[PDB]
């Protein structure tokens, strides 16, 4: 896991899209994240 920081305005899509990943290997790698309620200085994994 690369660790990568939640900012104003991050959406799991736009992370995934930016980092050439799809949107459900991102989810894979995040433990039922809530996509539609993350918080500012949420953690995540992007590899
Ligand atoms: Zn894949
Ligand atoms: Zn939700």
């Amino acid at each position: 896991c690369t660790t990568y920081t939640i900012k104003s305005g991050d959406t799991c899509y736009a992370i995934s899209q930016a980092r050439g990943i799809s949107l459900s290997d991102f989810e894979s790698w995040n433990a039922g994240i809530d996509c539609n309620n993350l918080q500012i200085g949420q953690v995540v994994c992007v590899s």
